[PDB]
């Protein structure tokens, strides 16, 4: 039993909910928040923007604390930093971005991250401004996450389309 609520079960493992991920994460303070990164960690809009702002700032120095050390992540890769006031631990998977010409192929990659953690509350990867199908992107994490995900989707129209065309 964990304190996730009102989520729909897709799967043995995947849940999903129309939430906002700050909300979502400053009520249940999960074990751990996925962050929609860059390879840069810089996270200036997105997810990304909006996890950080919701600490004022400490993640952004953090990541140039860790990016100045060990340089980019990859893309498909991901580094496990603090979840500051909204989770214990921040998990930032850089999906490709579509929008600037990355393999799409390379978001099985990216959820492949997500088996290192028993349980993670997590976005779409790709999806939103990496400019990915949401569908697909539901579709790989379905078919590629094996332990507990708790999926939260911003837009409430898109999460309805998610739900009536999941197979
Ligand atoms: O940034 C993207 O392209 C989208 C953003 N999406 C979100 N999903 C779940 N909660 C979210 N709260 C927010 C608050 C914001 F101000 C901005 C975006 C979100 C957001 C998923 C996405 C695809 C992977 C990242």
């Amino acid at each position: 039993v964990n304190s996730f609520s009102g989520y729909l079960k897709l799967t043995d493992n995947v849940y999903i909910k129309n939430a906002d991920i700050v909300e979502e994460a400053k009520k249940v303070k999960p074990t751990v928040v996925v962050n929609a990164a860059n390879v840069y960690l810089k996270h200036g809009g997105g997810v990304a923007g909006a996890l950080n702002k919701a600490t004022n700032n400490a993640m952004q120095v953090e990541s140039d604390d860790y990016i100045a050390t060990n340089g980019p992540l990859k893309v498909g890769g991901s580094c496990v930093l603090s979840g500051h006031n909204l989770a214990k631990h921040c998990l930032h998977v850089v999906g490709p971005n579509v929008n600037k010409g990355e393999d799409i192929q390379l978001l099985k990659s990216a959820y492949e991250n997500f088996n290192q953690h028993e349980v993670l509350l997590a976005p779409l990867l790709s999806a939103g401004i990496f400019g990915a199908d949401p569908i697909h992107s539901l579709r790989v994490c379905v078919d590629t996450v094996r332990t507990n995900v708790y999926l939260a989707v911003f837009d409430k129209n898109l999460y309805d389309k998610l739900v009536s065309s999941f197979l």
